[PDB]
């Protein structure tokens, strides 16, 4: 079996990405932020606390008919943003662009926090990192991924993100037509239960690549670029005027500023993102001062190869028996 599903910004500047989800019997559609960074399926849902929902679809098992309570079980996360969900479990069928899995833990959100709440596009999250991060208890529950693998034609997905447009997300299959000359694949560790890398180095706009060795995740439920203070400090001193503000919480530009290119490496491949992926837009409306792509992970403890970097890339999430990561150009 196979799945293919579009997946769409969720804004003007690709905060995030949404892709609809059928969930139980008859179908209801809700639109999840899948996150190779995390591991629990959970949605908004009738059990919500009702001033915690604002716009959102929400998930109501009792009208499913596939349905079925996961006796005892709860959930809570927490995200490296600050914000966090919790609730019960129930099993129920999933589908995504045509591939369905049966007995899926579909985590029902009883509590969400404000930033939840405050964005009416997101109805929930799909976690695509390994299973061993679940949070459900007593019994730690399989990602979507995770149930599909033995189905798939390969046991593999692939996250292909648009540049302020949509993009696509397959299980199953590689895509040929979707990306440009080859993929390079790279080793994994699973150790901290992510997709964990490591880039062979780096350059700035047209200058030299740095080869150092610099260890993050592929995380499509992050937004920005994660690195090394020493790296971001080496971009952004290229941008004029562009300072890391402790008030805004991290690197601001003029907005009249032409950005440059960052390159990554992959093995002795090279990723170019362009400079304007980088730009984030303007602080607070009108202002002149805009918010960049490329951040300090000084004080996060890994750094982060999220949407700013991977919407540069087709990229291969390979869930063979040893993982790996393949990068290509597109
Ligand atoms: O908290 C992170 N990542 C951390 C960011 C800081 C540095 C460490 C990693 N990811 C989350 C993300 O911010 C949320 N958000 C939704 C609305 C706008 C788009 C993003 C979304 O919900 C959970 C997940 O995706």
């Amino acid at each position: 079996s196979t799945g293919s599903a579009t997946t769409t910004p969720i804004d003007s500047l690709d905060d995030a990405y949404i892709t609809p989800v059928q969930i139980g019997t008859p179908a209801q559609t809700l639109n999840l932020d899948f996150d190779t960074g995390s591991s629990d399926l959970w949605v908004f849902s009738s059990e919500t606390t009702a001033s915690e929902v604002d716009g959102q679809t929400i998930y109501t098992p009792s009208k499913s008919t596939t349905a079925k309570l996961l006796s005892g079980a709860t959930w809570s996360i927490s995200y490296g943003d600050g914000s966090s969900s919790s609730g019960d479990v129930y099993t129920d069928t999933v589908s995504v662009g045509g591939l369905t899995v049966t007995g899926q833990a579909v985590e029902s959100a009883k509590k969400v926090s404000s930033s939840f709440t405050e964005d009416s596009t997101i109805d929930g999250l799909l976690g695509l990192a390994f299973s061993t991060l679940n949070t459900v208890s007593p019994t730690q529950q399989k990602t979507f991924f995770d149930n599909a693998k033995a189905s798939l034609d390969s046991p593999v997905f692939t996250a292909d993100l648009g540049y302020h447009a949509p993009g696509t997300y397959n299980f199953g299959f590689i895509d040929t037509t979707a990306y440009t000359g080859s993929i390079t694949y790279t080793a994994v560790s699973t150790k901290q239960g992510f997709w964990e890398w490591t880039s062979t180095g780096y350059a700035v706009g047209s200058g030299t690549f740095k080869s150092t060795s610099i260890d993050g995740i592929a995380d499509t439920g992050t937004t920005l670029l994660y690195l090394p203070a020493t790296v971001v400090s080496a971009y952004w001193a290229q941008v004029s005027g562009a300072k890391s503000s402790s008030s805004v919480g991290g690197y601001v530009f003029p907005c009249s500023a032409t950005l440059p290119s960052f390159t990554f490496g992959v093995g002795s491949a090279r990723i170019v993102i362009p400079g304007d992926y980088i730009d984030f837009g303007p602080i607070s409306t009108g202002s002149s001062s805009c918010f960049g792509g490329i951040q300090s992970s000084a004080g996060i403890g890994i750094n982060i190869f999220g949407d700013v970097a991977l919407k540069a890339a087709f990229v291969v999430f390979n869930g063979a028996t040893t993982p790996t990561l393949g990068f290509a150009s597109k």
